């Protein structure tokens, strides 16, 4: 039995940045009232993740990352009403307390329980639930998945269909719904638009699958790497172009291969270039940008306020816009009826032992999304 | 007899930035095709206008400024339809072509047949029909209503009640419809929302009507002139603060007043520092901020994409998002239907020959709007 007691398992920590994972044998506590302990199933490697290790996001060290993910409910604490043991669970990066401003506005999911704006690294009671070789570890944006059990809020778990392959529905509970959300709440992309979409991971091809979804006439994908055209013309991208590939600068050329500028820009990749590309090629009079990748820690973007009086819309969004723990069973369910596939994501799969060449994946460029299995 | 003639009439001139206008003899010739030939009656002395006095909008010189202004059709060239002699006529700074992509999607305004973007100073055809001293002097906005005769092209010329007083409606063209609509239709601001508008000009007093008849639940209008507070409070602010009075930064104090920050925040001066607080001042889960006011040529914000990524959104517009030839109509009949009042915009009445008396006024913080007469 585990139920009320520590449990000894094993995860992988960050000691330090730009440093490989480390397996280690960790500790980690009961869950303590409104909290959920999770045996995890599968995790996907997030750019978000990778974020943390190559300094480009802070947030308290050591820690256990992790946040793409599936799993299975070990124990719950006490006030705990939700979810049940044994309950197929996804954690949720951005909480939704549904008692806060945010949680009541209909039109945002930014939740004030969030670990996301000046990160603490623990639960939403200040404090952390894991330990390792006499040290205390910090949790990362509220979930640490990369650990085979983690300790959640409860406002941060979902309960999702019993009969869900853990190891596919994963990526809902990040890239997919970022993405896919990020085309159709966040921009809401309108039918017989133009979109131009920036960056093709996991999250971008999701927003590409969106845009098609919402009806798009036209999805022009933009990547350095061209070996990530194939997947994004197979889910929905009408045309794709590489920027190394011209002389001019890729917001004229798209402007120029869409009357001026599409309808409809994304920036899914984490850069202020391709920000700036991306604002710069949504249409002057009627264009929406959408900021989706996390930029690098405090780097600042020089705007012209001019871009935005004659008519553009530049917003941003986490979680594409869907309030969480509403949203992500909703999405398993629709993947549950196959009302969308999450096959062409996934393309490497490694237990969860291999997590440092998973990583290896993602900086090479062969993978879109590892999923890992414990 | 006028008609197909060349008209010899007073204007002023501008032939130099940061110099008095010059109130002289000019000709103007008569409309070509498509061009509509207007006797002014009345014109309000926008910001806009002196922007370009004081340096920080370029356009071509020598030039007759004026842009918010009201008359009655001299003449019209051939093939013009939508107006004729002795109709009364709103000139409208952004045109209407009606076919361009901009015209034919509901969402947007800025016509492709504008001259704001990087001004020619001419009429759309390219040509000017001023001349002045044996030479020839720009057009401003397509309008240059700084004179006794103008010449407009017919997209940029609405028609309006006949027994429309001009000398009120005149500010339909410009300051009001812009306010206005920049809650109405660009923030699209929400019953029982919170608002903060920063500048009560006579845009921003404008936009301060427009939020109220959104059904804010709280207008916060900003202004370092505290004798604009009387008339905000008249017009629906329901607080109004002066940056001056405080030692913390002015996005601070709003979010501390509101929970946060803002549901809806207006920029309507045209200031880098202000664009910024009020980007700031808005909720950064929920928050849209717009931007009304016209920056100094050149000059750009620094902006955090986090500022963006938790949820906001950031956009500008001009008109207040009105399709001009379609939507001036439409206002000036509501204010013929008694449904709002121009009247405590109008702090002031000059006649033409005055114009830089008007323009002293601006500078001085005593007027809101002040008409001239011709
Ligand atoms: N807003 C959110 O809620 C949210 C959620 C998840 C991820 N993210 C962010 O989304 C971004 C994308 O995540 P991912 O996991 O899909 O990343 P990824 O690294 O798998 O994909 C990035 C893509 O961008 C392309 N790319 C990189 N540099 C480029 C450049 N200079 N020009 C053109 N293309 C370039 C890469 O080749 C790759 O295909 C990351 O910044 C991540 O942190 C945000
Ligand atoms: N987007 C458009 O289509 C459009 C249309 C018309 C006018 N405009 C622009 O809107 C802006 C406002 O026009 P207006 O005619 O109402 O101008 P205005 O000069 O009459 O009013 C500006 C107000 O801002 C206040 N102010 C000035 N500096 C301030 C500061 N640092 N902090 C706080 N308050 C400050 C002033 O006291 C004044 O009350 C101008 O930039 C004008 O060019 C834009
Ligand atoms: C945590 C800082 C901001 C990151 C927002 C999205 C990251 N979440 C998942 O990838
Ligand atoms: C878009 C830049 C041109 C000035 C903005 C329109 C202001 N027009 C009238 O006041
Ligand atoms: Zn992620
Ligand atoms: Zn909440
Ligand atoms: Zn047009
Ligand atoms: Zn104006």
């Amino acid at each position: 039995s585990t139920a009320g007691k520590v449990i000894k398992c094993k995860a992988a920590v960050l000691w330090e940045v730009k440093k490989p994972f480390s397996i280690e044998d960790v500790e980690v506590a009961p869950p303590k009232a409104y909290e959920v302990r999770i045996k995890m199933v599968a995790v996907g490697i997030c750019r978000t993740d990778d974020h943390v290790v190559s300094g480009n996001l802070v947030t308290p060290l050591p820690v256990i990352l992790g946040h793409e993910a599936a799993g299975i409910v070990e124990s719950v604490g006490e006030g705990v009403t939700t979810v049940k043991p044994g309950d197929k669970v996804i954690p949720l990066f951005t909480p939704q307390c549904g008692k806060c401003r945010v949680c009541k506005n209909p039109e945002s999911n930014y939740c004030l329980k969030n670990d996301l704006g000046n990160p603490r690294g623990t639960l939403q009671d200040g404090t952390r639930r894991f330990t390792c070789r006499g040290k205390p570890i910090h949790h990362f944006l509220g979930t640490s998945t990369f650990s085979q059990y983690t300790v959640v809020d409860e406002n941060a778990v979902a309960k999702i269909d019993a009969a869900s392959p853990l190891e596919k529905v994963c990526l809902i509970g990040c890239g997919f719904s970022t993405g896919y959300g990020s085309a159709v709440n966040v921009a809401k992309v309108t039918p017989g638009s133009t979109c131009a979409v920036f960056g093709l991971g996991g999250v971008g091809l999701s927003a590409v699958m969106g845009c098609k979804a919402a009806g798009a006439a036209r999805i022009i994908a933009v990547d350095i790497n061209k070996d990530k055209f194939a997947k994004a013309k197979e889910l929905g991208a009408t045309e794709c172009i590489n920027p190394q590939d011209y002389k001019k600068p890729i917001q004229e050329v798209l402007k120029e291969m869409t009357d001026g500028g599409v309808d409809f820009s994304f920036e899914v990749i984490g850069r202020l270039d391709t920000m700036m590309a991306s604002l710069l090629c949504c249409h002057e009079a009627c264009g929406t940008s959408v900021i989706v990748g996390v930029p690098p820690a405090s780097q600042n973007l020089s705007i012209n306020p001019m871009l935005l009086l004659t008519g553009r819309t530049w917003k941003g969004a986490v979680y594409g816009g869907f309030k969480s723990k509403e949203g992500i069973p909703k999405l398993v369910a629709d993947f549950m009826a196959k009302k969308f596939s999450l096959d062409a994501l996934i393309t490497h799969v490694l237990p969860f032992e291999k997590i440092n060449e998973g990583f290896d994946l993602l900086h090479s460029g062969k993978s879109i999304r590892t999923v890992l299995t414990f």
